[PDB]
């Protein structure tokens, strides 16, 4: 059993510590190729990349799952770069998020399905590289093409045994409906990651999805604008609950046995153009361990709230590699 | 004075019959790379294009102005190729059309105002191709963001001597904004071609255009679904109004004096995935000689409506010299 990184497949036990919703960078299609200086350049993105991934592996991390699709401008060829050079596998994505072009968005359900398993089974553009998650999102109630979207990836799913992870706006409990779409195609809750489930203090809806058997993605553990004075920009990305807050989310989580349910990142990048100029610079001054952060900071947190060692490996190791390993 | 080409820069008298708004294809960016399959293969919609350009050569067509953007999928390498296949020179395009991403749409228009100037004045992507006109564009009202877009094309204009021009839906008037928003930033409408004119039949609007110096776009004359039954997205796209009524468009503004003013082209294109699949199938049935129809079929018509081979030269020799060569 393997499963497909942007440097070829890997056994189960090379994934390690693996930090399951992150970014090399934010982007859109073509951006990077197009408009490099946006960035200073690509190699000071690279560079930050590299530097950053050292960081991490050094704290512990040895696999990230980089969640971006091909409308966040995923660079598959970038990432195994950066992979290559910081020695941390990177597991790559195929699905949509919530910028899809219109030469998507015209797409059916079967044109769909076909674009994810070409990136699954064949390859990404021509690299080679295939993707090992399949990565959609609504933001509230699902547009009809995002329904289309998320149809797709449960076929996609279902015909490779790869993972689905998805993106909501957790304040509208979108993974209520997700599920819905999701199980009418016949997708295993256990193949699929409800994300930025860490944006919500809703313990009824987190536990009503983790019941059912989804796993519960608290994946952005550092965003918050707390003590970000007057920032309105990014407040309204990051929120005004506490990393703590967040963190304690988890916490909750294993309290209610949904211990083995439980996925956690940082969602971090290293560039991030589809947001706010300046916006990574904004949050590498809230956050500078960048996706260190989980080993570095929650890690300790949570060990000093009596969660124990073996639970937290369990979370971070064990729990990546169930639902990454293509079944 | 020279005019950009994706095979580097001609003089005047080399652009000969120039058709001022066509597609070698009209995607979304990234998406022939992510998805070459869509259109057959690349290859496919290479030998395509070049079968198509060298029929239109054939009929005396020298140059097309490929108004392609980055979000529409632009990819001057293809324009290359296919230039160099069939004989006919290319001129590429910056701007943004109706579908720019997140990471575009959050620019100001000092950064907008950047990323023109690098299409022109030094190149696109790492390929040195740069672009000899800048494409905007409004469906009704501007959008906040197409505000700024308009308003950095100008700037761009300004700094270079590039020409703009336009896509707007002719029913709402958009030529009356966009060059407010132009004449604001100091463009001469002289540099500007308010484009998919032929769209309309109001000439009151059509003059007042032309008065205040603006070239006018009658750039889609093949653009008719007249007899497809029971087609909406086809009805959608192309109009019940004939080729001959839009073709009647040229020779009105000709018995007005604006015959230098006018410029015209097929908009045509050999791939299409920003519409509904199968749409090039369908545009290709109603129109066959595809970006040829101009000279082999409204040439022919004005004439036969007693417009003059000296003002049908003019208009498609002249008048595109004059527009694209930058002043
Ligand atoms: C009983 C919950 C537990 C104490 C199990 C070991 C890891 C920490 C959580
Ligand atoms: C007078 C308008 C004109 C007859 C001039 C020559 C070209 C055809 C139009
Ligand atoms: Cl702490
Ligand atoms: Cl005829
Ligand atoms: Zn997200
Ligand atoms: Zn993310
Ligand atoms: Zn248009
Ligand atoms: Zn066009």
């Amino acid at each position: 059993d393997r499963i497909n990184t942007v440097r070829g497949p890997i056994t189960i036990s090379e994934a390690g510590f693996t930090l399951t919703h992150e970014h090399i960078c934010g982007s859109s299609a073509g951006f990077l190729r197009a408009w490099p200086e946006f960035f200073g350049s690509r190699a000071a993105l690279v560079e930050k990349a590299v530097r950053g991934l050292r960081r991490a592996r050094a704290a512990g991390v040895r696999t990230i799952v980089d969640v971006s699709t091909f409308d966040i401008g995923r660079d598959v060829s970038l990432l195994a770069e950066v992979s290559r050079a910081a020695d941390v596998h990177i597991v790559a994505a195929t699905g949509l998020w919530e910028d899809p072009p219109l030469s998507m968005r015209l797409r059916s359900v079967e044109e769909l399905t076909q674009f994810f398993l070409r990136e699954i089974q064949y390859g990404i553009e021509d690299t080679g590289i295939r993707a090992g998650i399949i990565k959609v999102a609504t933001n509230g109630k699902a547009t009809p093409f995002q329904e289309l979207v998320l149809r797709a990836a449960a076929r996609a799913s279902l015909a490779t045994g790869v993972p689905v992870t998805t993106h909501t706006l957790a304040s509208q409990r979108d993974g209520e409906q997700q599920a819905a779409i999701f199980e009418s195609e016949g997708l295993s809750p256990s193949r699929v990651c409800i994300g930025h489930s860490d944006d919500t203090d809703d313990l009824s809806y987190l536990t009503a999805l983790a019941a059912r058997g989804y796993l519960i993605g608290l994946d952005g553990i550092p965003h918050s604008a707390i003590g970000l004075e007057d920032n309105a920009s990014a407040s309204a990305l990051l929120g005004n609950r506490s990393w703590q807050t967040r963190a304690l989310l988890i916490k909750a989580l294993i309290d209610q046995g949904y211990m083995k349910q439980i996925l956690v990142s940082n969602d971090w990048l290293f560039g991030f153009s589809s947001y706010v100029t300046n916006i990574m610079d904004v949050m590498d001054s809230v956050n500078p361990d960048g996706m260190a952060f989980i080993p570095l900071r929650v890690i300790p947190f949570l060990r000093e709230k009596g969660v124990s060692n073996e639970t937290l490996a369990g979370i971070t190791v064990t729990n990546p590699a169930r639902f990454l390993s293509p079944t």
